[PDB]
Parts: structure tokens; sequence; C-alpha cells
């Protein structure tokens, strides 16, 4: 990505909560990014829900998802989470990480096309093995904070191998905070509580569009208890708040 | 839209603030609308700042505007009036006039200065015409590229929530004259779950202190309706 510099100051936010994780921030572009840990910044973790971003783009590119206004009909059958038991729009499905909607999209896309696009997007290790509808939920797919940032930058610039149209559609679906001075696009992820001495990973990736400047970020941390999720946003938020970004 | 129904009960929020104005709320699924006053819903007023929406679309379509990053959202949000007066100048009266006709925007009267006709000129548009215009935008049905309509749609985002996204733009023609108060606007649409709500609000105004009401009143109505 060119270069990545360490920023020891941000570490306090991690120690305070006794959290092991990383934060990567890049101003203007991925040419110059700062982080609190050079090693972890490029370490690859299961993307979990953050994979819904590329999954949505591929869905539109392949025609599997007709257009930005397609409704994902609930068939009445029981779903893992109550917030998924109802019809959903693309933005709706992304915001609540509606697994079954994205699993149906993945199956329709198929393994050959999914592989092809992850290669075009240089998405992490590009490993989709272990089942077309769950590789990003419990498979071998892995991606780093640095790679996430590069991927989001391409999206922001409409440089991914997809129509500008489809890229714009997904970007609007990722808006999570709007303010007169800045628009925030982001996506959270959580692999789970993990196994015996093998914690899961929690994510928060996205970018902030200001008046004349854009900031790209990616955050991930280890986690063994779901009651820790709040940290996934507070730490990065507290940091970006410190930089005057948000 | 498909139909409109008058509901005088909303006048509640209007009397409370002692304000003369109208609110138009349309449900996309049922294609039906509701308003506290049918007559004023069709009354056409100066679009003011709300004109930036069609303005921005025309600017991109005519190439006068680089791209969403040129940023456009900054141009529509972080004031800078001269910025859009620039775009209008470059667009020209011939093209500008052509797009408003394609858009079926108000009375399509752009006389009195190609760079201020929407601020003090003869251009007039009703609340109903605003929601119809915004619906065409939402459906990418305006005579412009989908890409440009999408760019403008995101630039107009003013509130994001897990369950909904609000797109909107305010308007203000000034305190006006004596028995001729100015007009304040708040138009936009809300994407709430799988439903879409288009809205248009305007009120007579002679004091900038009451300016906050253009958002305040419509917001209370959409809350009581469980929109936002
Ligand atoms: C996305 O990250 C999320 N969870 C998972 O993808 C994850 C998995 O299967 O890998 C999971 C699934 C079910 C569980 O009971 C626990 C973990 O949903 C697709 C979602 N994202 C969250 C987040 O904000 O990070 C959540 C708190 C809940 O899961
Ligand atoms: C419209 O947005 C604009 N500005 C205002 O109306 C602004 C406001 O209400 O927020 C305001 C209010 C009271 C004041 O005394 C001064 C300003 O007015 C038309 C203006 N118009 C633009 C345009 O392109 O039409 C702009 C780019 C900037 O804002």
């Amino acid at each position: 990505m060119g270069s990545i510099t360490e920023n020891t100051s941000w570490n306090k936010e991690f120690s305070a909560e006794a959290v092991n994780g990383v934060f990567v921030l890049c101003k203007s572009s991925s040419k110059s990014c700062a982080t609190n840990d050079l090693a972890r910044a490029s370490k690859e973790y299961l993307p979990a829900s953050t994979f819904k971003i590329p999954n949505a783009i591929i869905g539109l590119e392949t025609g599997v998802i007709k257009n930005e206004h397609q409704v994902f009909k609930w068939d009445g059958k029981p779903r893992a989470m109550k917030q998924w038991e109802r019809d959903l729009t693309l933005r709706g499905a992304i915001q609540v990480s509606a697994v079954p909607v994205f699993q149906q999209i993945a199956r329709e896309v198929g393994e050959v096309r999914m592989q092809k696009y992850l290669k075009k997007f240089s998405y992490g290790n590009q490993n989709i093995s272990g089942g077309i509808d769950k590789f990003w939920l419990e498979g071998q797919l892995r991606i780093s904070a640095v790679n996430q940032v590069e991927f989001l930058e391409s999206l922001y610039l409409n440089k991914l191998s997809a129509s500008k149209e489809n890229q714009l559609i997904v970007k609007e679906a990722l808006v999570t905070e709007a303010a007169p001075e800045y628009l925030v696009h982001s996506k959270t992820g959580f692999s789970g509580v993990g196994t015996e001495s093998n914690p899961g990973v929690a994510w928060w990736v996205g970018w902030v569009e200001k008046e004349t400047e854009v900031y790209f970020f990616a955050f991930n941390m280890d986690i063994d208890n779901e009651s820790k999720l709040p940290l996934r946003k507070s730490i990065p938020t507290k940091i970006m708040e410190s930089e005057g970004i948000i």
C-alpha cells in the first residue's frame, strides 16, 4: 500500500480497556496510513459481516440482485435473528447483517464467479473454501485491516471492477451517520466468542467523507464475550474524535 | 403520485406554533399522499435553496460539474451560495430551461437572471410538485443518467439510522415584505425499512427566529406517524 507508520499515542485507548487490537487510519488515500501496531495491521482475520460489502457488490454486478430497490422477501421460515424475519431492502439487509439474504445471494452467484470477483477486488487471501454460503462466516477467508482500507478506498473511488452505478448503490447503503460536515460509511463484524483459548475477532471498517477530505479506517480486536462489542466502535470513535475527523 | 387526501388533524402542530403552512407526506407502496391543506399543497412558491437538487442534477448532466468528488455534498450542505450561481451561469438559459421542462419543475419560469431566478426570480413550485419530482429522482426516472441521480441522492442524505435514511434539503426566500411574508421549505424522502415516504413542507415566514420550525413541525408529524 506504499507505507504505514506507527502511532504510539493511540495505544492508551487500548490499554484503558485492556484490549488487544488494531486501528488503521489513512488521510486522502492509502498512500500514508497510521496505526498503533504495524504487525497486527496486516494480520488477516475472518471478515464475518464485513464481507457483506463485497458480497453486495458482486450480487449487483452478476445481476443476482436486480437493482438498488430489490426487496428480499422473507419466506416466513424461522431465521437466526428476529430482525431478519421480515422483508428487507439491500440497505436494511446490510445494516442488520441478514445472513440468509446474503447466503442466498452467494449461492446464486456461485463459486466460480465469487472466486473471480474476490481476485479482481484483491480481497484478503481470496480463500472461499468450506461452502459457498458460509466461507466468510466460518471458513478460511481472511483479510487484514490494511487490505480492508485499500478495498474501501477503491470502492470510494469507483475503481473496483464493477459499474460505477453498483458501487454507488452499495456506498449509499453503507451510510451509518450523517452530519452537515461529514458523512460516515461503515460496517461492523463479529466472528463470534471463539473457542478454548482462541478468541474471535470484532470489526469496524469504513470511511468518513468531509468537506474536502476523506478518511479511511479499519479496526479489529480480539473478543471472547459478546458484552465487549461496544468497544469495537467506542475505541475507533474516540480515536477519530481525537483527530477531529468525527 | 396516485392520490391525495386532506387530513386537517395535522393542523395541530401548525396552530401550536401559530404557523401558516403545509405538509405533504406520500407513501410509495400505496402511491397515496396526505396533507393538512389541499389548497396550499398546490400553491406554488419560490423554491429557494431546494432548487439545488434539480440544479445539481443539471450541473452533472451538462458536465459543468466534475463528479461527486469535484465535494458535491459539501456544495449542497456547507453553504457557499456563489458556487451554484457559477454552475447556473455555465449551464446557460437554453439548457437550464430545457431540463426544467424535462423535469416538469414548477412553472418552469427562469426569467430574471440565470444565476438568481430561484432565489428571487419568477420560478414557482408547489409542495405536490416537489414530492412528484423527488419520487422521479428516487426512481431514477428523471431525464438524466442513473449515475448522476445516484450521486445527487447520496449527497442529499441528512440523517442515517439503522432502520432509515433521510434525504432532504431546506429552503428560505427571506423574511419577505409587509403583507407578503417569505417562504421556508423542507423537502425530501425517507427510506424506512421497505417503505419510502416523500415529503414536502413549506410555511409563511417573516422572522428568521421561526426558521427552525420548517424541520421541527414536519419531524413531529412523521414521528407521530412512526416514520422517524
Ligand atoms: C456479522 O459479523 C454478524 N455475525 C457473524 O457473522 C458471526 C459469524 O457467523 O461468523 C456470528 C453469527 C451468529 C452469532 O450468534 C454470533 C456471531 O452477522 C452476520 C453480526 N455482526 C455483529 C457485529 O456488530 O459485529 C454482531 C454483534 C452480531 O453478528
Ligand atoms: C439555501 O440553502 C441558501 N441558504 C439558506 O437558506 C440558509 C439556511 O437556511 O440554512 C440561510 C438562512 C438564513 C440566512 O440569513 C442566511 C442563510 O439560500 C438560498 C443558500 N443557497 C444555495 C444555493 O445554491 O441555492 C447554497 C449553495 C447555499 O445556501
